[PDB]
């Protein structure tokens, strides 16, 4: 079974760090990302999520609130488990930005992936 | 100041209810989305996310656990406000579907977006 | 059968012409954006891309070279028809910023939907 | 500077031919993927693409006119250079599917990373 509590590197450097998975599939952490804007701003940032709990590998999501930043992310994903036990996180995320107003909402949405392994 | 409690439907003509947004920005709620990948099967769905507190039009995010599916969609997006009051979400969506392992991952997300306004 | 070939507009304001579509599917044309990061800098830009022939309706892609910006966008859809004969592109876009080296790479993508209508 | 014609694989294994980039920017090439959702049918693909002309690291995007499907996908990225000379090709893409009709298009477009290097 791919569980996601445990702290996690991305191909960026980022790390974030998962707590306990409830029943329902919830959990939360924090995140680290590597990279920013202005990354001399950057602190460590909550996120909220579920995941899928009778799945041996389950899709999940996630939602990053910047604790520097009006931004938002969010992440969504599976998580593989190998035949020697080894788990991928391969997910892709949607970074929006804070604009001024609705006639600038098109430029707001950037995408990217990330691909996480365990810290340990 | 563009509020996400409440409930809403969008361009699809999907609903959700959000609740209170706690003091860290995070909300819980209800989507029921009117289109699936096997509309038959469609049930309510959990919803978790995190908005911005303090901004007037607040970036967000929020992730649905598919209650019939072993996907997963997480929405991003920005709350405006009109000069009339009348509140839009304009958001982007990732929907991650669960395959088989990690050969299959080029092709388990898709994109799109959505257009949200309150329910009377 | 929906076709390409002809004056189109977007939600944004955009227009775009399209000309004549060969045996194989593709088409040149020219894009007016109506927003940019830089709107005073704005001028006409080159599209080029491939339609699939045989579909009554198609999809397509094409990309533009901004003439204005070290930037590309490229659009993906699909040509609807509705009963009364009414044509709809509906696409969605990535916009490809130019960054300075593969460490801001992850920046450097936005996305976004657009739809477009028969202009007359 | 950063060039573009020749052969290129991604990381999936697929491979890209680009033939001659003219004054425009514009080139055609073929593309013969590695997967596909029916990959027994997968036959070489034609694309057609512009990139920037002056840029040493140019942005780029192009269209694969599939033959063995009714879906298209667009590529857009940048051509990087590094120190030792060596080029990175970091792309995404959007992957069209051919819906019946316009209440299907909200799950058409799948969304996805590439990152190719010179098969020489
Ligand atoms: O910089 C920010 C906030 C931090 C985002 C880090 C992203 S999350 C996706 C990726 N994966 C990671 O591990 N880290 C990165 N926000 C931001 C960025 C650009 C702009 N902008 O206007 O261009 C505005 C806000
Ligand atoms: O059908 C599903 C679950 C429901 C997704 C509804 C989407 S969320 C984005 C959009 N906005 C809405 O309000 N509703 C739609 N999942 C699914 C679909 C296809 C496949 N597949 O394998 O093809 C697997 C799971
Ligand atoms: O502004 C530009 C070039 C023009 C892009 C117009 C986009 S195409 C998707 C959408 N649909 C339309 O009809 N129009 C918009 N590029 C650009 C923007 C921002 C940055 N940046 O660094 O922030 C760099 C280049
Ligand atoms: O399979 C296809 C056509 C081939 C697409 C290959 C993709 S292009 C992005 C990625 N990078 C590569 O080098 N190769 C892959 N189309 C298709 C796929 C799924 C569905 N579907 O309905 O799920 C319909 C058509």
């Amino acid at each position: 079974k791919c569980s996601l509590t445990g702290k996690w590197t991305n191909n960026l450097g980022s790390i974030m760090t998962i707590r306990a998975v409830n029943s329902r599939g919830e959990f939360t952490g924090t995140y680290l990302t590597a990279v920013a804007a202005n990354p001399g701003n950057i602190t460590l940032s909550p996120l909220l999520g579920i995941q899928h709990k009778r799945a041996s590998q389950p899709t999940f999501g996630f939602t990053v609130h910047w604790n520097f930043s009006e931004s938002t992310t969010v992440f969504t994903g599976q998580c593989f488990i190998d035949r020697n036990g080894k788990e991928v996180l391969k997910t892709m995320w949607l970074l929006r930005s804070s604009v001024n107003d609705i006639s600038y909402d098109w430029k707001a949405t950037r995408v990217g992936y990330n691909n996480f392994t365990r810290l340990s």
